[PDB]
C-alpha cells in the first residue's frame, strides 16, 4: 500500500530517475528566477491593477482610458487610477494561471524536500537505505533549515493584490525559493558528465547564465526607470527617450520588456549604443553596469577561448612532436626518402586515432580495471598459441599484462634471416607474409591472431638453429603486432614452476616433431 | 616602562599583527592615492577658494554670486573671484578635517618607518632580534632614503591656501607619499596567499587597479578640460558639451567628478560613447588614451581568461584521460558491460576527489613532512597487525613509507582461492567479506582497520599451504585498501635483523597455533 510504501521509502541519489528529478527541480528553479523578478518589476503579467488614463482632445480635453492610438506618439505618459478590486474581476483567469503554476512548482519543492528527508547517504562505500539512519542524518545535518526557508508560503498571503486592505502585492517575497541552487548545480554537473560535448555544454550553460543576467538587468533598468519616473528624461523608458518610443510605436507591456532587454543586452555586452544618462543617479547606475558588462564580456571571451584551446590541444601537441622530428631530421641530414616515410606514417596514425601507447589505461586506471581490460583483449588470443594450451590461467593473466604494441608500415621487415630472436609476435590489425630472401611469398601470409616466434622465445638447447630468426617476415600493409619479450615470459614462468615444466616439454616436443 | 620597551623593541615580519599593520599601511596608501590627486584637480574638496560669479538678468544684467538656478541651463560658464582669505573663514572645518586625516596617515607612515628601523631580518634561518644588528642592517641598507623621501612634510607648508602670500596651495606635493608601494605589494601578496579564493582575489585586485586608473584618468580629463578652458568646445566639460550639462542639470562638484568618471570609464574600456575631440591637443589626448584603454581592456580580458582557464584545468585533464580511455576501449573492441563499469568508477572517483595517487605528497613535500604525514596516517594502524606488535618503530616507519593504495568497486574480488599471494591488505574506507566460492558470506566481514594476508607475506616453510591465497575476498562497496608488498617488507627487514627474528618467530607461532 502507499502507506507502507511512503513509510519505508528511501532514496538512492545515483539512479537515473533521480537525475530526471533533479532536472524537474531545475525547471522549477528557472521558473522561479525568471518569473518572480518579472512579476515584481512589470506586474502587468498578472493583469493591470490600475487603469491607464490619457488626456484626450475629442470638443475639449478630458481624461479617459487610454486606447492604443492614445499610447502612440504620446506627448506625456499616462496616469494610473487603481480599480476598486485590484483588477481581480477582469484578470482572475490570468492570476489563477499564475497561482496554479506557483502551486505546481511548490509541489515540486515539497516532493524534493521529502526526497531530501528520506535521502540515502554513502557510508563505507555503500548507500545507506535504512530509513531511521537517513532521517537521523538529515536531522543531524542542517538541511532542514534550507528546505524550510525555501518554502515559506509568505508569497501566498502578501504576494497578491488584496483589495480589502488596499495591498497591491509584493511578488518579490518568492525569492526565498531561489535558495535551492544546490540541486540545480548538481543537475548541471551531472548533465556535463553525461554530455557527449562537455566543452560546448559548458559554454552553453554560461550563455544561459548570461541571458538570465540580461533578464535581471532588464528588470533592474525598468525598475530604476519607473522609480525615477517614466518619460521624465531621455534615458528612462518613456516618450522623451525616442529610442524607447519612436514615431508609430505603441507603449505596451511587450514594448517595455523588449526595449529593456535590448538596453540591457547593449550595456552588458559593452556595445553601449543606448541613450546617455542624464542625472547623477543614472550616471552611477550606468557606470557600474558598464563595469559589470566589461566583466561579463571578459567572462564570455574567456570561456569561449578556453573551449577553443581545449578542443585543439591534441592537434597542437601532435604538431609540436612532428615539428621536433622535422627539426631533428634536418639537423642530422636525413635522406629525403626516409623523411617522407616518417611523415607518411605520422599522418597515417594521426588519421586513425592510435596514440601509439597503452599508457592511458596504464596510468589512469586501477590495476583491477587494467587487468580486466587486458584480459578481455588478449586472453582468448593467448590461449591459442600452442605452447599456452594447458598452462595455468594466472600465468596467462601475467602475460597479457606484459604485451607491448609494435606498429609497422607497408613493406617493412619485422625480421630477417640471421637476426637475433628474443621475441614473439601476435598479429592484430594487419597481414604479414614470409618471403624467400626478398623474393616471392614462400608459404603463408599471417592473418590476424596468428603468432610467429613462439619457439625462439624458449631457451632450448641446440634446437635446430641458434637464437637466430631463420625466416624473413615483412608486413603487407600497416600491421599492429603485439610483442611478448623473452624476459617477461621467463619472469612469469619463474613465478610458475609447473607451467615452466609444461612449456619446456611442449616446446621440445614441437621442435622434435 | 615604555622607555625601555621602545628602546629594546624589534619587529618580526612574520607575525599576524604585522600583517594587520601592513593592511593599515595599505589603507593609508590608498587614501594618499585617491585624495591627493582628487584634491589637486578638483580642489573644491577643501572648500572653494573663489566665488563663482554669474551674469544675471534681474532690471538689468549684473554679475552676482551664482545660485543653483544660475548654474542650470547656462549660456556661459561662471567666472571666479578669489576671497581675501582663500575661503578659510567659511571652510576651515573642511580643511581641518582634511588636515586631521593627513596627519593620521602621516602618523601611520611614521610608525611604519619606526618598525622598519627596528626590523628583524632573517639570517641563517632564524629572525634576528637584536636591536643593534637590525638597526645596523637598516643603516647599511638604503631603506632610510625611501622612508625619508616619502615623508617630507612639504605639503604642510605649500599644500594649502595661504592668503597672506596669495598662494593657493599645491596639493600635488603629497605625491611623495606614494613611494611606499613595497609594503602595499606585500600586503596584497600576503593576502593572496591567505585567501581561500586566490584566482578571484587576483581578478579583484586587478579591477581595483582598473578603478584607480579610471579615477586618475577622470582627474586627468578634468584637468585638461580646465586647462583648455571649460565650456570652450563640445569636448571639454562645460555648457557646450551637452552630455556634461544637459537641460535641467546643475553644474556642481559632484557633477564634475561624476561626468569625468563616466567619460574615463567609457574611454578606458574602449566603448567610446563620448563626444568627439575638437582640437588637435584633444585629439592627441584621446588617441593616446584610447590606446591605453585598448591595453587595459586586453589586461582585464587576459586576467579573467587566465582565471577561467586555471579553475577548469582539473576537469579538463580528467576529461582528456576519460576520452583516452574511451578511445582505447573502442579501438580494442571492449565489451560494453566493462565500459559502463569503467565509466561508473571514473565518475565515482571524480565525484569524491581521490586523484588515485599519493604523488602530491611524494613529489612536492620534503622527506621530513612526507614521513611525518605517513606516520600520522598509518602508524597506529600498522601497530595492530599482530606481527608488528613488538618490533622496532623504525621498521614501522620504513613500512608506513611504502604503503601503496589500491581501490576497488562493488562486488570486485580482491583475491580468489588458488591465487599467488604476495601481499598484505589494510582496509580503509570500505568493507570486504570472505565468501565460500561465490556463495554466502562465510565467517566475517572486514571492517576498516582490519588486515588480510599478513601471513602470506612471510617466507615460512611448508606453512600449511603454498603461497596460494586460500580464501575468497570481495568488496561489498567501494573499498580503499592499502597494500604492503612482500619485497618492501623484506627490504625493511633486511635492514633489521632482530626485527626479522621476531617477525618470523611470531609468524611461525601464529601458524602453529
Ligand atoms: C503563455 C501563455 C499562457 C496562456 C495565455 C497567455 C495570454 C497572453 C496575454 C493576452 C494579452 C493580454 C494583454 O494584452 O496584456 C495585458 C496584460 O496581461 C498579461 O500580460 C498576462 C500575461 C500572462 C498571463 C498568464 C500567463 C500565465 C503563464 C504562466 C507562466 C508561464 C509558465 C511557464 C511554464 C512552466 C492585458 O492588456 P489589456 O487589454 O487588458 O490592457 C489594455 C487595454 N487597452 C489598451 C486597449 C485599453
Ligand atoms: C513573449 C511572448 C511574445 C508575445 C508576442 C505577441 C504579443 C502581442 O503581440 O501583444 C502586445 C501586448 O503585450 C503582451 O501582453 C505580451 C506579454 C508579453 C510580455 C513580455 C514580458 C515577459 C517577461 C518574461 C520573462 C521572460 C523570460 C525571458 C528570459 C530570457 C501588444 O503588441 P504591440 O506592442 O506589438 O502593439 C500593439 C498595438
Ligand atoms: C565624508 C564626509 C565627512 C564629513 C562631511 C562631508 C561634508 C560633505 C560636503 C557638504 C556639502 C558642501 C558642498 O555642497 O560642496 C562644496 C564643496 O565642499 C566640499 O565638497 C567638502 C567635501 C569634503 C569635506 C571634508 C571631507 C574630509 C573627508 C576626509 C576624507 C575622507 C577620508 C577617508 C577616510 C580615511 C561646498 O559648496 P557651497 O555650498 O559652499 O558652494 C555653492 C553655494 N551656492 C552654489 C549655492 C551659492
Ligand atoms: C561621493 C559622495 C556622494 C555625495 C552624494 C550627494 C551629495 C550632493 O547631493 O551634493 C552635490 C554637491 O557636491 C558635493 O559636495 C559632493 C562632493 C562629492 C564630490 C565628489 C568628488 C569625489 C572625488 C573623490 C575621490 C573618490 C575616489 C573614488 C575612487 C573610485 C549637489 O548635488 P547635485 O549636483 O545633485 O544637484 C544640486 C542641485
Ligand atoms: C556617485 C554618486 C552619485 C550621486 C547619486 C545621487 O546624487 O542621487 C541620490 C539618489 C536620489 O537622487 P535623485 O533621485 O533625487 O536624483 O538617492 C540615492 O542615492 C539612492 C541610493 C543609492 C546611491
Ligand atoms: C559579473 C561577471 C560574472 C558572469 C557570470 C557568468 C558565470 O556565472 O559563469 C561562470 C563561469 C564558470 O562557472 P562554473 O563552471 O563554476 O559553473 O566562469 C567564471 O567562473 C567566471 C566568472 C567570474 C567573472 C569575474
Ligand atoms: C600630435 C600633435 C598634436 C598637436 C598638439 C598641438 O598642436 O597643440 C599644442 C599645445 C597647445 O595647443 P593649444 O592649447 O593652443 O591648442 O601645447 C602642447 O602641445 C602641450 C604639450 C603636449 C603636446
Ligand atoms: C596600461 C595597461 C596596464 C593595466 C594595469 C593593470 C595591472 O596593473 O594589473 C597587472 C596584472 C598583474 O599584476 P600583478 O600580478 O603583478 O600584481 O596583469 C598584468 O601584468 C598586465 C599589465 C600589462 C599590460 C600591458
Ligand atoms: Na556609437
Amino acid at each position: 500500500r502507499i502507506r507502507k510504501y511512503l513509510a519505508n521509502y528511501t532514496q538512492d541519489p545515483s539512479t537515473d530517475n533521480f537525475y530526471y528529478w533533479t532536472c524537474v527541480v531545475t525547471v522549477a528553479y528557472i521558473y522561479n528566477l525568471l518569473f518572480v523578478i518579472a512579476r515584481q518589476v512589470f506586474n502587468d503579467l498578472i493583469g493591470p491593477s490600475s487603469q491607464s488614463l490619457c488626456r484626450f482632445y475629442n470638443n475639449s480635453t478630458t481624461q479617459v482610458e487610454c486606447t492604443y492610438n492614445m499610447l502612440t506618439n504620446m506627448k506625456e505618459m499616462p496616469t494610473y487610477s487603481q480599480y476598486p478590486d485590484l483588477g481581480w474581476s477582469k484578470y482572475w483567469h490570468f492570476r489563477m494561471l499564475w497561482v496554479f503554476f506557483d502551486l505546481l512548482m511548490d509541489c515540486v519543492y515539497l516532493i524534493d524536500t521529502f526526497l531530501n528527508y528520506r535521502m540515502g547517504y554513502m557510508d563505507q562505500g555503500l548507500v545507506v537505505r535504512e530509513a531511521e539512519k537517513v532521517t537521523k542524518a538529515y536531522w543531524q545535518s542542517k538541511q532542514y533549515r534550507i528546505d524550510g526557508i525555501s518554502l515559506i508560503p509568505l508569497d501566498y498571503i502578501l504576494g497578491w493584490p488584496i483589495p480589502y486592505i488596499n495591498w497591491r502585492g509584493l511578488p518579490i517575497l518568492r525569492l526565498n525559493r531561489l535558495i535551492r541552487y544546490k540541486r540545480v548545480r548538481n543537475c548541471l554537473e551531472r548533465t556535463e558528465t553525461r554530455s557527449s560535448m562537455p566543452n560546448a555544454f559548458r559554454v552553453v550553460v554560461v550563455v544561459w547564465y548570461i541571458v538570465i543576467i540580461i533578464h535581471w538587468n532588464a528588470c533592474l533598468y525598468f525598475w530604476i526607470s519607473e522609480w525615477i519616473g517614466l518619460g521624465t528624461d531621455a534615458w528612462v523608458y518613456g516618450h522623451l527617450n525616442k529610442q524607447s518610443l519612436p514615431d508609430d510605436i505603441t507603449d505596451t507591456l511587450l514594448r517595455r520588456y523588449v526595449y529593456s532587454f535590448y538596453w540591457s543586452t547593449l550595456i552588458l555586452t559593452t556595445i553601449g549604443e543606448v541613450p546617455s544618462p542624464v542625472r547623477n543617479i543614472e550616471y552611477a547606475f550606468v557606470t557600474l553596469d558598464l563595469m559589470c558588462g566589461v566583466l561579463i564580456f571578459a567572462t564570455i571571451v574567456g570561456n569561449v577561448g578556453s573551449m577553443i584551446s581545449n578542443m585543439s590541444a591534441a592537434r597542437t601537441e601532435f604538431q609540436n612532436k612532428m615539428d621536433g622530428i622535422k627539426q631533428y631530421m634536418e639537423l642530422r641530414k636525413v635522406s629525403k626518402q626516409l623523411e617522407i616515410r616518417v611523415i607518411k606514417w605520422f599522418d597515417y596514425l594521426w588519421t586513425n586515432k592510435q596514440s601509439l601507447s597503452d599508457q592511458q589505461v596504464l596510468k589512469v586506471l586501477p590495476d583491477k580495471l587494467q587487468a580486466e581490460i587486458a584480459m578481455q583483449v588478449h586472453f582468448e588470443t593467448l590461449r591459442k598459441v600452442r605452447i599456452f594450451q594447458d598452462c595455468e590461467a594466472g600465468l596467462l593473466a601475467e602475460l597479457v599484462l606484459k604485451l607491448q604494441l609494435q606498429v609497422f608500415s607497408p613493406g617493412d621487415f619485422i625480421c630477417k634471416k640471421g637476426d637475433i630472436g628474443r621475441e614473439m609476435y601476435i598479429v592484430k590489425r594487419g597481414r604479414l607474409q614470409v618471403v624467400d630472401d626478398d623474393g616471392k611469398k614462400v608459404f603463408v601470409t599471417l592473418q590476424e591472431g596468428s603468432v610467429f616466434g613462439e619457439l625462439s622465445i624458449l631457451n632450448i638447447a641446440g634446437s635446430k638453429n641458434g637464437n637466430r630468426r631463420t625466416a624473413n617476415v615483412r608486413s603487407v600493409g600497416y600491421t599492429d603486432l603485439f610483442v611478448l619479450s623473452k624476459t617477461d615470459l621467463w619472469n612469469a614462468l619463474r613465478e610458475y614452476p609447473d607451467a615452466r615444466k609444461l612449456l619446456l616439454a611442449k616446446g621440445r616436443e614441437i621442435l622434435k616433431k
